[PDB]
């Protein structure tokens, strides 16, 4: 058996295609098992449409998992992902830089 934590990344991106659409993302990263919850949250609150959800192995115990809809952010909203894991005794919040 092999356990390894989730690395979480949390950042936003513009498809250059349509670069007035911003993307918030979460890339859950190297966990095992895949067992997994992910969610974005919008001020605390969990984000319920959440358009891409694509998930990845590279060796057979190394799951990838990025997490990304479209959002409109304002200076005055917090964004972050909450991700929960065997790994993870506490659920895990990492807030989005709004440099990022």
């Amino acid at each position: 058996m092999i356990q390894r934590t989730p690395k979480i990344q949390v950042y936003s991106r513009h498809p250059a295609e349509n670069g007035k659409s911003n993307f918030l993302n979460c890339y859950v990263s190297g966990f095992h098992p895949s067992d997994i919850e992910v969610d974005l949250l919008k001020n605390g609150e969990r984000i319920e449409k959440v358009e891409h959800s694509d998930l990845s192995f590279s060796k057979d115990w190394s799951f990838y998992l990025l997490y990304y809809t479209e959002f409109t952010p304002t200076e005055k909203q917090e964004y972050a992902c909450r991700v929960n894991h065997v790994t993870l005794s506490q659920p895990k919040i990492v807030k989005w830089d709004r440099d990022m």
